[PDB]
């Protein structure tokens, strides 16, 4: 219950909430059913609509008027937006040429230039060429100050969860949001779109931008606009609060659009219907710009013009139904949609079976518009997984699809013509960044990020220390004129042993054989120093990898590669290799099929064993460095060393065997160059995170031998190819995958065929970012080379996506 009868009397729009049974008078008392009796007839006016005309001007003040147009409306903050221009000869900032703001140029009193957040829902990237033309405000920012051709969104491509991350920097799985509709088992209560329940704050986590500022001192204006608010009352409302006393006056601001989103359900992305939103949402930045001027922050504020997703091509004929594979159809939950989410019906049913739900919905029809995954089996760059509130079973949706239970779900909830939410590497996902004022750069274009590293940045403009989170903060320093974030490389903790021979071939009884006492000081020298380091800068191009915790680890030395064999896991956290453009390709010769050789700079007591694997009937091995890219037949023997072996499934096994003789090569080809880094993950608590030697799930049979649930590459290269890989003197390029380390291929659906047919197209969907790789490692890479740290980072967060042109 609110006692309704208080009075918003200079109360609207108040920026601290008042608490129940009090009335409340500020921007979101509608969602509660809370605001006082004349909420709407002070804080809604709408008299004489948004804009001065010749005949307003001078004008007697009437405070019933939306907005004003009488002498005293700039010094009272509350002129409508076109007052200046029609009144007093001004032009439209739009109309005015672009000039550089060097400096902030701000009101005394300003102790820092604001932040004013201007997100717009389903502003698809392709929007800002293909509307260009009805959207001249929007070209203006984007052209003059900081823009990306597109901007990366979380996964699932849904409002809140975007939105959310904006404004604290955490995936999802991090910050609880993890989609439109949620059920939280430990709280037993769910999440709609629709209702009041979204409204407990029990669902948020984090810390967003608003309560990071208000914690350092610097005041926020409210991050939520009741939807029946017109655009031009939320613009207003923030130039209103952008004239208050310098103690009352916040620093960040945020206005919301509903559209394009909203029409772009109904009509599709690019549907005749969107031309009219697109003008719409370019007018209020119109207003807000034209403002801005009146008030002289134009060139005081810094702007963000950012989208939450993008829209795709969704129809309802488009849809699969899960009634046509399963039998038990209503012994499930589905969340449907652009992505599917599984849970049992009913805790009490113990003949519920996720293992015979998964197989019923796997490569079951030819074109099938889904493919079903236990969550930790996503790929890991979605980082969807570490929540209570992801269901086990996930379905990742086709684009232009949408999955739904039955038939009877989608004629008895075509309307709708548009629809978002799928993977977020794919194009029709993309959204928008511009940054225009003081602090962020004049015209420059920067290269695609991810909204994950917006929070940094937007702390940075603010002066604020972000609270933890997913960016990389200094990943986009380069978007900045001023206040960059001059971040350090992490300390090493852990230094590596470099061992010498000191194990005779007969302490082994590892059960190993090897063909190879087939056998100068020309080569024994030569040899000496191989195993000492000689070739190591070739094929350790940015430095050895940090480890960044504490363990025991040594550096193995190799002709063709260099190895940080783990002590603890029994194998390489990491081999280093360079793959030329002119190297050749051969294949393991017959007599060393089976050849494992003990390592005599290792312990018997810190190496894998031959038995091992003899005796798991489901585990094989395959190796690191691969002999298959052995300089020359004498280097191959370095390649069998038993410090040189991982434990691999043979249905992975045909995986990496593929990449290894096929695809580094043909990217060498490509690429003039690569070196490479492989290595293991171990992640069983699918947290992203390097898991503890005590968090490992499965060994080889019967030994300490750690089955890793993924296997990493990080392949890199020069980015001005005309220079070999070895060889550059300018920035680098990269590729990097994390491979799920399964027992069987059925993820993908033509595996029985040739691995030319289906491999790459695997690699591709698990496409990662160095940075993935460093979470899910404890390593550190590029930590030498000739780049500054910033250029680096934003290395460390590059996506290669695969997708086509934007
Ligand atoms: C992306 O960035 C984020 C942010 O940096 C990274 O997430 C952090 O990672 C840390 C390492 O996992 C984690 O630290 C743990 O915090 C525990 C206390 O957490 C509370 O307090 C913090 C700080 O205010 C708060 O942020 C947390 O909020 C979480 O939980 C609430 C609900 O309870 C949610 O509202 C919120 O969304 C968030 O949930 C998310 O994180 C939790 C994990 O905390 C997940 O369970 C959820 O699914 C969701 O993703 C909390 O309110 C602290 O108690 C932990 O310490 C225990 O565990 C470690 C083991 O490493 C051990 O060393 C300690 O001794 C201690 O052990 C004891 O408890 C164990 C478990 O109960 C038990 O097994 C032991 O026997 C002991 O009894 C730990 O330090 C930090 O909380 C999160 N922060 C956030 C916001 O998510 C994330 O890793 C990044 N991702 C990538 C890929 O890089
Ligand atoms: C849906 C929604 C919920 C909340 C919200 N309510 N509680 C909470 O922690 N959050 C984050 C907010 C903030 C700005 C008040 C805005 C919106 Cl659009
Ligand atoms: C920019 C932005 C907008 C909104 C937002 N959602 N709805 C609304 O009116 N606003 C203002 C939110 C909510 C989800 C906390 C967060 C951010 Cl970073
Ligand atoms: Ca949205
Ligand atoms: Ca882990
Ligand atoms: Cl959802
Ligand atoms: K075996
Ligand atoms: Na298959
Ligand atoms: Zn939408």
């Amino acid at each position: 219950w609110t006692a309704t009868s208080g009075s918003c009397k200079g109360r609207c729009f108040e920026l601290q909430e008042v608490g129940p049974p009090d009335c409340r008078c500020d921007n979101l008392c509608k969602s509660y059913s809370s605001c006082c009796h004349d909420f709407d007839e002070l804080c809604l006016k709408t008299a004489r609509g948004w804009e001065c005309t010749k005949d307003r001007c001078g004008e007697v003040r009437n405070e019933e008027n939306a907005c004003h147009c009488s002498e005293d409306c700039l010094s009272r903050g509350d002129c409508c937006t076109n007052y200046q221009v029609v009144c007093k000869g001004e032009s439209h900032w739009v109309d005015d040429d672009c000039e550089e703001i060097k400096v902030p140029e701000c009101p005394a009193g300003f102790v820092r230039p604001p932040l004013i957040i201007f997100s717009v829902d389903g502003f698809r990237a392709s929007y800002m060429k293909k509307g260009s033309k009805v959207m001249p405000n929007i070209e203006k920012l984007r052209s003059c100050g900081t823009h990306a051709p597109y901007m990366r969104p979380v996964y699932p491509t849904k409002t809140f969860p975007n939105l959310y991350t904006l404004a604290t920097g955490l995936y999802p799985e991090s910050h609880g949001i993890v989609g439109n509709s949620m059920y939280d088992p430990v709280f037993d209560a769910s999440f709609h779109l629709r209702g009041r329940e979204k409204f407990n704050h029990r669902w948020w986590g984090g810390q967003p931008l608003w309560i990071t500022a208000t914690k350092q001192g610097v005041r926020a204006g409210t991050f939520f606009w009741s939807v029946s608010i017109p655009h031009e009352r939320r613009i207003l409302t923030i130039l209103q609060w952008l004239s208050l006393p310098d103690n009352e006056r916040p620093s960040v601001y945020a206005f919301y659009s509903e559209q394009p989103d909203f029409s772009g359900h109904k009509y599709g992305p690019f549907g005749p219907e969107m031309t009219n939103p697109l003008r719409e949402i370019d007018k209020t930045v119109g207003q807000l710009m034209d403002g801005l001027k009146q008030l002289r922050l134009h060139r005081c504020v810094n702007v963000i013009f950012v989208g939450d997703h993008g829209m795709e091509d969704v129809t309802c004929d488009r849809t699969e139904f899960l009634s046509n594979y399963l039998t038990n159809v209503d012994d499930i939950t589905l969340v449907p949609g652009t992505l599917g989410r599984i849970r049992a019906k009913s805790i009490n049913n113990s003949k519920y079976d996720p293992k015979t739900i998964i197989a019923a919905l796997t490569c079951k029809k030819p074109d099938q518009h889904f493919k079903p995954y236990m969550k930790q089996h996503l790929p890991k760059r979605l980082h969807y997984a570490n929540n209570r509130r992801i269901e086990d079973i996930h379905l990742l949706v086709d684009r232009r699809w949408h999955v739904a239970r039955k038939p009877l779900d989608v004629y008895k909830k075509c309307f709708f013509q548009g629809d978002h939410g799928f993977d977020n590497k794919v194009n029709s996902m993309q959204t928008v960044f511009v940054g225009y004022g003081p602090t962020f750069k004049y015209r420059t274009k920067v290269p695609p990020f991810e909204n994950i590293e917006l929070y940094n940045v937007m702390c940075d403009l603010l002066g604020l220390k972000p609270a933890p989170n997913n960016g990389t903060h200094g990943s986009l320093n380069h978007l900045l004129r001023t206040n960059t974030f001059r971040p350090t490389m992490p300390d090493e903790v852990s230094r590596p042993n470099y061992p010498g021979i000191m194990y005779l071939q007969s302490e082994f009884d590892l059960g190993c054989t090897c063909d190879d006492k087939v056998e100068n000081k020309l080569e024994e020298l030569n040899k000496r120093l191989h195993t000492k380091g000689s070739t190591k800068e070739r094929h350790l191009l940015y430095g050895r990898p940090a480890v960044l915790y504490r363990t025991s680890y040594d550096i193995l030395y190799h002709t063709d590669f260099e190895s940080g064999y783990s002590e603890i896991f029994l194998m390489p956290l990491w081999t280093s290799y360079t793959i030329s453009k002119q190297a050749e390709v051969s294949s393991i010769p017959e007599h060393l099929t089976n050849c494992v050789r003990p390592d005599v700079r290792v312990s018997p007591g810190f190496s894998q064993n031959c038995l091992a694997y003899k005796n798991d009937k489901q585990m094989s091995y395959g190796f690191l460095f691969p002999p298959y890219l052995s300089s020359s037949p004498e280097a191959k023997y370095d390649a069998f060393l038993v410090t040189n072996m991982v434990p691999m499934y043979p249905a992975f096994k045909r995986v990496w065997a593929y990449f290894q003789r096929v695809l580094v090569k043909k990217y060498a080809s490509e690429r003039n160059g690569v070196n490479v880094i492989s290595g293991p993950i171990f992640d069983y608590n699918y947290d992203g995170l390097r898991d503890t030697e005590d968090e490992i799930k499965q060994y080889v049979e019967g030994s300490s031998i750690p089955v890793p649930t993924h296997y990493y590459s990080i392949i890199t290269s020069c980015l001005d190819f005309t220079q070999p890989a070895d060889k550059c003197d300018g920035p680098l390029s990269v590729s990097s995958f994390i491979l799920p380390h399964r027992p069987d291929n059925d993820e993908s659906c033509n595996s029985s065929e040739d691995e030319s047919k289906w491999v790459e197209e695997l690699m591709k969907m698990h496409t990662a970012r160095v940075r993935d790789i460093e979470h899910l490692t404890g390593l550190d890479f590029y930590r030498k080379t000739s780049r500054s740290y910033s250029e680096i980072l934003t290395l460390k967060t590059y996506l290669h996506t695969y997708e086509s042109e934007i």
